[PDB]
């Protein structure tokens, strides 16, 4: 019941930061098809402490463990804040561009800046693989919190300035590239 891992670091206004000990959620699931009526083939994870790589290419075996399914075009989104996701990036578009069909939605969080002007630019080059790069969006907490959260599946909507803080980072990001 409630936010249990979304709470821990999907949040954007917790009591007084200090609290991004994680590595990053994904959720694998087709391109990007009409509604099907079935409950498709989504598979929501983590990295945790089992595996030293992130979802870079330990992630391919679940895509080959779940075979005898094989349709036309995948899409992955991830949701990365504070962890080795920056190496991970480089090594993302070598995923990517090994799959060729797959889609990438990688997120950034970050909340603290201090110098990484080509991390920004080496992320435009793992995106022309085919994958897509943006700060946190009061969107993903909103899908993630159906997806990892419970609440009885109620519709969770922005808090103080969810929303806002998603757009301040996003600013962040593009600065990150520009402002060096
Ligand atoms: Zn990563």
């Amino acid at each position: 019941m409630d936010p249990d891992t979304f709470s821990y670091n999907f949040n954007n206004r917790p009591i007084l930061s200090r609290r991004n000990t994680v590595w990053l959620c994904y959720e694998v699931k087709t391109k990007g098809p009409s509604r099907p009526p079935l409950d498709a083939k989504i598979f929501r994870g983590q990295v945790y402490s089992e595996d030293k790589y992130h979802p870079e290419m330990r992630f391919l075996s679940l895509v080959s463990k779940w075979k005898l399914h094989r349709d036309q075009e995948y899409e992955v989104t991830w949701y990365i804040s504070w962890s080795p996701c920056t190496k991970c990036a480089r090594d993302m578009a070598t995923f990517l561009q090994e799959n060729t069909h797959v889609t990438l939605t990688i997120f950034v969080a970050r909340l603290y800046y201090a110098w990484d002007p080509d991390y920004q630019e080496a992320l435009r080059s793992l995106a022309q693989a085919g994958a897509t790069i943006k700060i946190m969006n009061y969107d993903e907490f909103q899908h993630c919190w159906s997806k990892f959260v419970y609440s009885q599946g109620a519709p969770f909507q922005p808090w103080d300035g969810l929303d806002e803080h998603s757009q301040a980072l996003s600013g962040r990001l593009g600065e990150i590239l520009r402002h060096s």
